[PDB]
DNA sequence: CCCTG
DNA sequence: AATCAGGG
DNA sequence: CCCTG
DNA sequence: AATCAGGG
């Protein structure tokens, strides 16, 4: 009905989309249409019950889905993911370098209704990263890493006013107040530095 | 030294500026470079002491200057002013129509340092009127009309937070919140209505 | 979610 | 250039 | 004051 | 599109 159901077509009809880089009966790996890092993918369950379950509920009470998703990411999709990353970053990056530069998690408050796990590089260098909320949502407790212990899931209390905070580089700790454009330029430098040291 | 002395050249060297439409030893009438109404003029004293006196002090303690300025506006400059107005609005407007559509006053807090009296039409239809503070500064107590009794001069207390208020049409009382662009379009309509009824 | 004003 | 309402 | 970002 | 910091 609304924009919030936009991801639905990927799990209904993955055979129709070239940016669906993997599908089977259970899951779909699709490119993020508005990548917030050089590589940004979404792993979606095709299970019609679970797809509408809130990610925090998934983390709390659906561990078997959580384990399955992790199995895909470390297993049958790992080669695929490393290749996407090498194409998006550099061919000269090894699996080990890439593995330490990739994060996997749910947003604590999704906008899209179909459950989707973000798998993305750490750089946050991207034209689609256009505002502070974008950046903060992937670099704060709002981003719930897939290996978060259940007792440490973020709470309504801990998330309060999170998008209003000063901008901080995830890599070196430097602060930028609310100067989003300054952060952007800094992220670019951080990426060039990391790339040059990693190739 | 700064932009705040920009009006100075008009009283030093009125002979150098075609937009100085009147000068003598005592005063200068010059077009406002950024008119906030269809007609917007500035009347400046050439007296080197008084030019730097704050307008509220002028109103309180320099009545003879106040009376002289008013004498110019109603006397030797009246024909000149009506012609400027007819050229800026419409040739079909009589002195009487124009007289009731013109206001004369000081800003309570000037940005320019050389004392200048605003003489302008009421329309506030102008490309140079670009923000709410512009509009409010000419349509609130911040605009100190030249015939304000001294006991009713605005105070620091009365001016507080004035530029943060909702926008109100000076002619019909309609409110626009902070929708400046909506006010603009409305002012245009108000002007067409007034013009059509006045010609 | 995004875009536009 | 950062912040925000409206609409899809 | 204005303009630009 | 409204609000604001910086600079001239
Ligand atoms: N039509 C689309 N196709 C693919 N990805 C999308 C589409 N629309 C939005 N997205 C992404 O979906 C993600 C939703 O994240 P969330 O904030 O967790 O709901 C964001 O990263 C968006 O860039
Ligand atoms: N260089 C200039 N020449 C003529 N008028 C100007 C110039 N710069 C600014 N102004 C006007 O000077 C006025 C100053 O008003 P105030 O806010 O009372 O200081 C405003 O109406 C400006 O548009
Ligand atoms: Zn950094
Ligand atoms: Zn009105």
């Amino acid at each position: 009905q609304s924009f919030r159901d936009n991801l639905k077509v990927y799990i209904e009809s993955p055979e129709s989309y070239k940016n669906v880089i993997y599908y089977d009966d259970d899951v779909v790996l699709v490119r993020d249409m508005f990548p917030k890092s050089k590589m940004h993918l979404l792993l979606m369950t095709r299970d019609p019950h679970l797809t509408h379950v809130h990610p925090l509920e998934i983390m709390m009470k659906h561990r078997s889905l959580v384990e399955k998703l992790v199995s895909y990411v470390q297993g049958d999709l790992s080669g695929l993911i490393f290749d996407e990353a090498r194409n998006c970053l550099s061919q000269q990056l090894t699996n080990e370098a890439l593995c330490n530069y990739i994060k996997v998690g749910f947003h604590a408050g999704p906008s899209m209704n179909n459950l989707h796990l973000h798998i993305m590089t750490l750089d946050h260098v991207s034209p689609s990263l256009k505002n502070s909320a974008h950046y903060i949502s992937f670099t704060s407790p709002f981003f719930v890493k897939i290996d978060t212990p259940t007792s440490n899931l973020p709470t309504r209390g801990t998330l309060t006013s999170l998008f209003q905070e000063d901008l901080k580089c995830w890599r070196c700790g430097e602060t930028f107040g609310r100067h989003f454009t300054k952060l952007k330029a800094h992220l670019q430098e951080e990426y060039d530095d990391w790339l040059d040291k990693s190739v």
